[PDB]
């Protein structure tokens, strides 16, 4: 299958992409726009990109908002309370059905790579079982990573450490955590040592809900970063949220950046989720509550954006479209400069793939998997400004989604 | 023409809308889904609402971002510096063309009512001349109000007061202002006195850029509110932005609310614009910088959302789609509660129309103009969650825009 007349990011001319046997066989510069071909994917001057990535979402909780009651306060903590209520009735079939619907939404919006957290503070591990199976079942749509996430804490939820260990044994490929939710600071710290030991022993990736709170003394990030540095695991480690960094003392934060850079770890920020859940304990002025995304990027550190929630105990909206999240992030993090906008798709493609350690299984280069999208825009700026639609999604060299180009009529 | 199988906001029934002679002749609930004849539009169970309103935009500046330089700091004040540079080459025709193009975007997204600010701190008044004619040229698409906006101030700019006066004599519908940007506090106050006198004398509406700054001591709102109250001009007055309220002392702000309620004035908030321009002088933590929208609304005060800019010296993005701003607004103002969502369209339809004093020329009611949209959603919640597309736009009883429902194909 050929893709003709395509633009490639931050370049100017058109290219033909020749896909053969599931991989990218050839990429070739065109003299010019070429004759409209119905046998080919004719991008008609539109951008070809590798698939969007959703590096942080909760598929076990998705589509449960309001059951049995609503998060009336809009806080992280009542959200956990409400989720505990809903978790009481969870089963693998319930998990599989809701997860597949939401995977459908992600698919509709060009997402082919997904990292889901799953609560393993549940003696039955029902959702984990379901999502381990969904990874295989949904493989024709997405590559799913699964994070063992101890929602109610490692150190104070009953048999917390044993559930984490069992979850990893069962096949979760990423180790999670929630140090700011442990009952005491010292247990926050011990939880990090435990989970890094667990990850290192099994050669697992790491993705921790880290300092998701507006308390400037929530400093578990330094503990995770240092463990990553000492153990040489930085490329395999991700700190999600780090909302508290958005409130840190600036002298401390400047010092911290040296360790952050040296550790080599990745950062994920969930701007729609945080704008909603953070700032709730201020009156006025009311803080944004989002981590220092622009500053991390400028320091040469890998950072990216995620939706986090789709219609769940924490967040009432959501439709699968990562571009909306990109829009929110660039606004809230003050990244609307000319230069930011010309490369802003990094934060939902390349950077996210890096955090997921996708390697040569991602990107538009010869010999790599034939997974790509045709986007209805010529560049990053227009992609975000217009919230460009995904016209074609190709996976393993096969078209799995096609959208007609919109045309408005003016009678 | 007839529209059947139409949902209405916050109701369960399906309705038929009978449109004739430019007005809404009848609205009647149906028993169930019905089949459409010839000359009958099937809303297919979709929501029907009055048009979207853009109650605050800068059409004179639209589509000039980057010319001649970029706003590197992303601040209000640098934006003003860049605008002054661009102002040196502004002409009536280049203004017309850019305004018209952005009006097209607004139209594409179902906006049929627009209030534009126009910088009148310009001896040529070239953009004002242009937009007065655009109000006429574009009337087949929108009803445009024009605000006499003194960007570089009333008391500060050469012949500021004369320039406002000329603008009103030429027929600006609304008197604007910018008290926080005047050179001293005392001149911010006097500027409000002048603008209120001007509006009251010429019988015009008022819409002031009020306290667009993160200084907790920018309190020109109280002055504006009190004048509106004393002069009995509440309904005809709007305070735009009021970003400083998002930083006010809480005891002062509680007291202030008594006056805001008593004044009857309206409020406009621009969440995408202020999330961009505000918080720029904090380190960490960084304030949101938006006015107290959920609070004003809870107090029974009318507040609404607006885009403010489209690709201009103050904001490099923008596409005409008010639903994106609604989404932004609901997040930043912590208005994502179940109840908020069930009525969230208020903030870009009804509440906006009230700020613009549209009265009986707006709203889905028998006798009023046949201006309406069919959205690709069944309720407020889905409208905002799905960023629902405008499938049909109808103006004066005639279809002015038609979109086909999106159909995604799964070939594999
Ligand atoms: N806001 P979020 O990422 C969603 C679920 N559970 C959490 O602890 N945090
Ligand atoms: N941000 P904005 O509403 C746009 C232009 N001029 C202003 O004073 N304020
Ligand atoms: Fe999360
Ligand atoms: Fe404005």
């Amino acid at each position: 299958m050929k893709i003709i007349n395509a633009r490639l990011r931050r370049q100017e001319a058109l290219f033909t992409l020749d896909l053969q046997d599931g991989i990218i066989h050839r990429i070739t510069a065109q003299a010019a726009m070429q004759t409209a071909d119905a046998g080919a994917i004719d991008a008609q001057g539109r951008l070809a990109i590798p698939p969007f990535v959703e590096p942080h979402i909760h598929l076990d909780a998705t589509l449960t908002a309001g059951e049995p009651e609503w998060n009336r306060s809009g806080t992280l903590f009542e959200g956990i309370t409400r989720w505990s209520q809903r978790k009481a009735s969870i089963t693998p079939e319930d998990t599989r059905q809701r997860a597949l619907k939401t995977i459908g939404m992600l698919r509709d919006f060009g997402v082919q790579h997904v990292r889901t957290h799953v609560d393993v503070t549940d003696p039955s591990l029902a959702a984990l079982q379901a999502l381990l199976a969904v990874k295989q079942e949904a493989a024709d749509l997405i590559d799913l990573q699964i994070v063992a996430f101890p929602q109610e804490g490692i150190e104070s939820y009953p048999n917390g450490r044993e559930l984490m260990t069992r979850a990893i044994e069962m096949g979760a490929d990423v180790v999670g955590g929630i140090p700011h939710y442990e009952n005491t600071r010292d247990k926050g710290v011990s939880s990090v040592m435990f989970l890094m030991d667990l990850a290192q022993r099994y050669g697992r990736l790491v993705d921790v809900h880290c300092d998701e709170i507006d308390d400037p003394q929530s400093r578990f990030l330094e503990v995770l970063a240092e463990e990553a540095r000492v153990r040489g695991m930085g490329a395999q480690v991700t700190a999600s949220h780090t909302c508290a960094m958005g409130s840190y003392d600036n002298a401390y934060c400047s010092k911290l950046f040296r360790l952050l850079k040296a550790s080599g770890i990745n950062f994920i920020s969930c701007p729609t989720e945080s704008i909603h859940l953070q700032g709730r304990f201020d009156s006025w002025p009311k803080r944004r509550g989002v981590t220092r995304v622009a500053e991390l990027d400028r320091a040469g550190i890998n950072v990216c954006f995620a939706q986090d929630s789709i219609q769940d105990p924490w967040y009432p909206l959501g439709n699968g479209n990562i571009l909306r999240i990109l829009d929110a992030g660039l606004h809230i993090c003050h990244m609307l400069g000319y230069d930011d906008l010309q490369r802003c798709l990094d934060f939902v493609t390349d950077n996210s793939a890096r955090a997921l350690c996708l390697g040569d299984n991602y990107g538009l280069a010869e010999g790599r998997p034939a997974n790509l999208l045709i986007l209805d825009a010529e560049n990053d700026y227009e992609a975000v400004r217009r919230q460009a639609r995904v016209l074609t999604s190709i996976r393993h060299g096969k078209v799995i989604l096609q959208r007609e180009v919109e045309h408005i009529r003016y009678p």
